[PDB]
DNA sequence: AACAA
DNA sequence: AACAA
């Protein structure tokens, strides 16, 4: 089954612009009832750039807690529905702490916090 | 300027299984921050198929009050960060009572609602 | 297992 | 200015 908070490797290309691009760790946002029913998902790209310009829709994760190759930022603003069909291995998925503050990261990316 | 709930002519393609592809409207749910400052926008798919199942990330959106082609389904499941520059025409803007109808429906598809 | 408030 | 809880 997939889950929210499950962390998927998937392929983003091809792309266009600025939107992320490439074979990256993307992490599962939308609610689980699409996620049992849906041949999509909604995920929220992954990097392992921690130089990133400060954006307030970004969210650490730890390489120690997880099992990933380095500390890495969930982007919220950069989220994309993908067919199931684009994920691969399940790397690791996040706590509940963790997850609170991806959903208030997303809030403030939607600007649904008013 | 791009603000959040202004409609614009986009194309999605290429894209994968069930993606949402083709040209279409699409509605800016990105934070107007973010749409101020960033090469990039967030947006949910537009479908004139109003035969589509009846599922919760759904709202309508009426031909009369709006400047549209046919009466059409605001897809909360079909969503993607954007380039600005896959923005064509702005073809018209989301009244403030639909757009709360789009946030609640988001707070579903990414369940933020607990 | 990129670049760009 | 598609298909698929
Ligand atoms: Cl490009
Ligand atoms: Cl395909």
């Amino acid at each position: 089954p997939i889950r929210r908070g499950d962390v998927y490797l998937a392929d983003l290309s091809p792309v266009q612009g600025s939107e992320q691009g490439g074979v990256r760790p993307v992490v599962i946002i939308q609610n689980d009832t699409g996620n049992k029913y849906s041949p999509t998902v909604i995920v929220a790209a992954i990097t392992g750039r921690i130089n990133k310009a400060k954006i307030p829709t970004h969210v650490e994760i730890e390489k120690k807690k997880y099992k990933l190759d380095k500390d890495s930022v969930i982007l919220l603003e950069q989220i994309r529905t993908l067919d199931k069909k684009r994920l691969k291995e399940k790397l690791t998925y996040l706590s509940d702490d963790k997850m609170k503050e991806v959903d208030n990261a997303l809030m403030i990316s939607l600007g649904l916090n008013a």
